[PDB]
């Protein structure tokens, strides 16, 4: 229709996502999560890749102060899922060497941890590490949206034509 889950995406290629797509999904997903928080929609954890929806327009959404789910738990469940997607279907021996800025983003999201950075406390924090990946940080909104739009268009050519 207008969205593909990250789980359908991984099954269609039978390959992992690439590094740019990981940065993009974190940024886009965190922007949606931050907007949902403001609309006071309820926080929930990313239990699996099936909950991460990439849309035709490059949005990434998450399908079903202090409360029963902190921002950092949501962010940790996201960095774990993105780690899984970067590692999708690879033997232990053909394991993945991530560029240091990315490994470090994911570590700090997952709580699995200038060479060393600070702790992440919020969606904004994650989106700023993502921006910092670009030579011109003000390009991030358009850039990460463009990455996911491309990923959606590419993956629809396999989803529509099994």
């Amino acid at each position: 229709r207008d969205a593909l889950s990250l789980e359908e995406i991984l099954r269609l290629y039978n390959q992992p996502i690439n590094e740019e797509q990981a940065w993009a999904v974190c940024y886009q997903c965190c922007g949606s999560l931050r907007a949902a928080a403001r609309r006071r929609q309820p926080r929930h954890r990313v239990r699996s890749a099936a909950q991460i929806r990439v849309w035709r327009d490059g949005a990434v959404t998450l399908a079903p102060g202090y409360s029963q789910c902190m921002e950092t738990e949501v962010i940790e469940s996201l960095g774990i899922i993105i780690y899984k997607a970067l590692d999708y279907g690879l033997k232990e021996n053909e394991e993945r060497e991530l560029s240091p800025p990315l490994e470090q983003l994911i570590d700090h999201m997952a709580n699995t941890v200038k060479r060393k950075i600070s702790a992440i406390r919020s969606y904004r924090d994650v989106m700023k590490l993502c921006a910092a990946h670009l030579p011109t940080e003000s390009d991030a909104p358009n850039h990460y949206q463009a990455v996911c739009r491309a990923l959606f268009a590419e993956t629809m050519e396999l989803h529509t034509f099994l």
